[PDB]
């Protein structure tokens, strides 16, 4: 087994409605300057990743590139992101010399798990001998359509034939449906989900890259007492179980990471104990059946399978973790992710949230920079953002949201669709 | 280096307008039954692949699944094909036991090179120790939109912002644009491309899986002598250089392959010298810049890079090949692929086609079952179909289009976009 190391990476600001970085009718530059395109975000991500990893001027030592992206063919009319990434180093300098020419590249997809699947592909390439240094980048632009057209696009992650009819906001409806069953079993409550949102927004207020950085929300606002916090679904069966503040943001952004094996480190002139490295101890993927849903909506079975495989392969227990990043696409999902990861037992996520165990001051901080709720959710980027967030904490780089006790062990859990794809990784600080 | 073996596979009939298998006004079942959906095609492909590979009843020994698909999100409103593949063994049998539950799965994409990229991802998993048996499947449904809407969807493979404006049929226009430069340099002629189509259709007439199986074309109906073979492009600059018979078909279908390492063969009860096997000696991927095109339209630089890497890794020369499958998305591309692969020198593909060298009776038969022109082109399936076509000839399984001499060595060359992604493999018979 060849060891795999994160050498460095980059996360863009995540932007959309409500960010002062987003150009809309309220913005000074409206009509004069535009928001970044998918191509521009990909170029900023690739370049920033190479720069932060020490590869500027020697990008030719990267052996291959993997791009995670979910819906570029719909939001930007652009597939084939492999060769877009090959062109990203020199984007806008037509005819410049391009050290990535002719290298392997491809795009991987598994809905919001696309970024995590990109890291898996990159790692297989490292362990198979076909690469010693790999670039994995995840990007998404979703702000180019209305929220309602965007909802139909996102519904590509569901069993579209079977489930699109639930609601124009198909995904929010699928999680409202879970939350209804959850509330009926008293597994946890809408108050508890309001506590998740309060935590996410307080964390994002410490994070200048966060979509909702400037938005301050109290527990009371998240719990439905602000009348701007609407129960917005059309489906009358499920609409009482999802507020706006329960939902991840519609964001644009990118995240990238450079991965290396022991031979890659040697080429870069680095030792395996270099203080800039994090080891990926394990990574695992589990996928369930798109066409059939388990009866027990209180459990994310697929996410749990992936987390168990990863922790087992790394030979650690959930109680060994010092930090985690989980797929909080709704407040509802974070709670379930506590239990999928195993930092709470089944029915005890509510204990963790009521006691502050996952806050920055808690014994197991989760989603320290705002998660999908506040940091934002450019779908393809998210799995790589999670990895880089853990890396940033382990390297002391998080500024106002830096954990005081540098974490030795971390985990990520990245989910696609209604718990149909899951990717989980265990990271160990060097 | 772990060796990789093709254990078996399956190709569906490829269907669309002009096939008696396509349900349209001419078909007995018109109005009563519908053409297969993407889900149904994926289920038929996964089940057929398992069946032909000897895995029926033991599908649990498959460690992972990779799906090639380009445009399901547009043509079928469905992404996230990983969990669709997990549900494909038991499709339509709700509640049945599913030995693939929780295995890794993902979708990979690189336009028409998606099927080839799927094979590469599967092979990296086999060589990395995370898998011993893998399933790679490629599927596409494009008959759900008109050929013109479909053209806009296919333009996702181009630099959409830069190139969509050429023509509604963006890809046919990019290849017409090549052909104009090609014709001006006398590199080869429209007569030569007509000879490619005559070959493809005669091959497809021997192949019951072919989209154009029942369509017989004389050379005169390929060479523009028949005015009903229309020059259909809107762009006046390029419209003279492309006839309908020059174009790959808009098809629906699937192809699958089971791949194994030495450990996988052991699990299956097979020896590495078993007569059902074909070794994949090498596979390689090269990707160029989406945003910039080379000046020399007479050369497919990216395709040539991938073929050279694969031949070199296998330690063979082009003159050692007994059979090949190349990416004939237009008659124009087949000609250029002869020279990318190296079975002709630059400017000499025309010699091969004028002398019959790539016919079934020739010294190096290419696209023996009709290629993308007659077999058809469900884009995600194509890379895997190519592999399976070489396999089928090596195993004597091609019936009316079986070669005169069993091939010992074969190659494939699969391309995405306008020579932006290329995947090439070398196969050796056992
Ligand atoms: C599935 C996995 O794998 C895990 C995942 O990743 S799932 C992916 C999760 N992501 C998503 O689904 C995106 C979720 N988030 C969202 O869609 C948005 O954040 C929202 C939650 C939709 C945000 O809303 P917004 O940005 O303010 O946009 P907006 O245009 O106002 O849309 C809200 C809708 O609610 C209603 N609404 C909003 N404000 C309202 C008010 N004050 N009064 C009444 N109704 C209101 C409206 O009907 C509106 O749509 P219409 O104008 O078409 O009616
Ligand atoms: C992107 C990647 O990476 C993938 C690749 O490998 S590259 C992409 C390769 N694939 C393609 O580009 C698809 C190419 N093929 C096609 O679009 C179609 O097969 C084809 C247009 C060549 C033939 O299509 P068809 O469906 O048999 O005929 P039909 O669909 O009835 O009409 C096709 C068009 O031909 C023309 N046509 C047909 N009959 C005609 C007639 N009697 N008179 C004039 N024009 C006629 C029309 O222009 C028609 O389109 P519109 O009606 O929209 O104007």
């Amino acid at each position: 087994a060849s060891r795999v190391f994160i050498v460095g990476g980059h996360i863009t600001p995540f932007v959309g409605k409500g960010s002062p970085l987003f150009i809309d009718k309220k913005h000074p530059d409206f009509g004069k300057k535009k928001n970044m395109t998918l191509e521009e975000i990909l170029a900023t991500t690739v370049q920033g990743t190479m720069e932060h990893s020490g590869l500027s001027g020697r990008e030719g030592i990267v052996d291959q590139v993997v791009v995670g992206n979910f819906l570029g063919e719909l939001f930007s009319s652009q597939g084939h992101l492999g060769p877009a990434a090959i062109g990203s180093l020199t984007y806008g300098q037509a005819g410049s010399k391009n050290p990535l020419m002719y290298k392997p590249a491809m795009r991987v997809e598994g809905a919001a798990a696309s970024g995590g699947l990109a890291v898996i592909s990159a790692m297989n390439a490292l362990k198979s001998g076909s690469a010693d240094i790999t670039l994995a980048v995840g990007v998404e632009v979703q702000t180019t359509a209305s929220a309602r057209v965007g909802g139909d696009y996102l519904a590509r992650a569901a069993d579209y034939q079977r489930q699109r009819q639930l609601d124009d906001f198909t995904f929010p409806c699928l999680f409202a449906k879970r939350m209804k069953y959850i509330a009926e079993h008293n597994h946890f409550t809408m108050e508890d989900t309001a506590r998740v949102a309060a935590k996410a927004y307080a964390n994002g207020n410490k994070n200048p890259l966060a979509h909702m950085h400037t938005r301050k929300l109290t527990f009371e606002q998240c719990n439905g007492e602000d009348p701007s916090n609407v129960k917005f679904l059309g489906n009358e069966t499920y609409k009482e179980y999802l507020r706006m503040t329960d939902c991840s943001q519609v964001s644009d952004g990118g995240a990238g990471v450079v991965l290396a094996n022991e031979e890659g480190l040697r080429k870069m002139g680095l030792s395996p104990n270099d203080s800039r490295l994090v080891e990926i101890k394990s990574i695992a993927c589990a996928v369930s059946n798109l066409y059939e849903d388990p009866d027990d909506a209180c459990c994310m079975f697929t996410s749990r399978q992936a987390a168990q495989k990863a922790l087992s392969m790394a030979n650690i227990k959930p109680s060994d973790l010092n930090v985690a990043e989980v797929h909080d696409c709704f407040t509802i999902a974070e709670m379930l992710m506590y239990e999928a990861l195993g930092i709470a037992e089944y029915g005890h996520a509510k204990d963790l949230i009521r006691n502050g165990d996952t806050t920055l001051e808690g014994r197991i901080p989760v989603n320290t920079g705002g998660g999908l709720l506040s940091f934002g959710h450019p779908v393809g980027a998210t799995g790589i953002k999670q990895i880089m967030e853990v890396y940033r904490q382990m390297k002391g780089q998080c500024e106002a949201y830096q954990m005081k006790k540098i974490p030795a062990l971390g985990a990520t859990l990245n989910m696609g669709g209604d718990d149909k794809t899951a990717v989980s990784a265990v990271l160990q600080n060097i």
